């Protein structure tokens, strides 16, 4: 007889418009979190190399220990790869378990409101 879990997931109210731009990028754009901060660029790619070539890799690194932040962006060739690999979890990466994100539409503090 064994269980156990637990969590805590805002849900948020009233979300700000913006001219965005770039669509087909936030289309084709995955945002990977969990990298362990010991997964590079390529060592991520070498990942996401098989669903599809990732036509640009980032990944965020501490703003404050200049070093990983254990999160990036990983843009496929085509929208057919990139969905396969949203259908390809879970994700273990660096012998750790990761966790995709669509990327789009992601948490952008900010400040002032605009509008009227």
């Amino acid at each position: 007889g064994s269980s156990g879990s637990s969590g805590m997931e805002k849900t948020l109210e009233t979300v700000p418009l913006e001219r965005k731009k770039r669509e087909k990028e936030q289309f084709r754009k995955l945002f990977i979190g969990g990298l362990s901060f010991e997964t590079t660029e390529e060592s991520l790619r070498n990942y996401y190399e098989q669903w599809g070539k990732l036509t640009d890799c980032v990944v965020m690194r501490d703003p404050a220990s200049k070093r990983s932040r254990g999160f990036g962006f990983v843009t496929f060739s085509s929208m057919a790869e990139v969905d396969a690999a949203m259908a390809a979890r879970p994700h273990s990466i660096d012998g750790r378990v990761v966790e995709p994100k669509r990327a789009v539409a992601r948490e952008e503090s900010g400040s002032g409101p605009s509008s009227g």
